[PDB]
């Protein structure tokens, strides 16, 4: 298929999901039973970008929602946002720079790495109901790996 994607759920190193915190926010918080049918369901899309066997290029938009997860300077500092866009031109192949993260099999665990800026990460806090933020330190106090769920669309 012209661009491919798969349908995922993305869990913390410490199991907690992530949820629509606003209309442009994600949060992390530990879920469980019925309360998990709240997670975010992620349409994982394989665009074009440096690729190696370990870091393949990925755009992370919302399951049937025209939002994507973007890397953006604010107050001079690289920081996430979900962007909304034409829904009539996403998916593609060739996303904007902004929107392409590296993923990285590490682990059995996944990182996201913008491909904007060099070693800022999709990360999370330890403490619940915190946003998903862009973080420039790996290896400490925030939470930068994931395991991936596929979801049978």
């Amino acid at each position: 298929a012209p661009v491919r994607s798969l349908n995922c759920t993305l869990r913390d190193s410490q199991q907690k999901s992530l949820v629509m915190s606003g209309p442009y926010e994600l949060k992390a918080l530990h879920l469980q039973g019925q309360d998990m049918e709240q997670q975010v369901v992620f349409s994982m899309s394989f665009v074009q970008g440096e690729e190696s066997n370990d870091k393949i290029p990925v755009a992370l938009g919302l399951k049937e929602k025209n939002l994507y997860l973007s890397c953006v300077l604010k107050d001079d500092k690289p920081t996430l946002q979900l962007e909304s866009v034409d829904p009539k031109n996403y998916p593609k192949k060739k996303m904007e720079k902004r929107f392409v993260f590296n993923k990285i099999e590490i682990n059995n665990k996944l990182e996201f790495e913008s491909a904007q800026f060099p070693n800022w990460y999709i990360s999370t806090s330890q403490a619940e109901n915190m946003p998903v933020f862009l973080g420039g330190t790996k290896g400490g106090q925030d939470i930068t790996d994931f395991t991936m769920q596929f979801v049978s669309s």
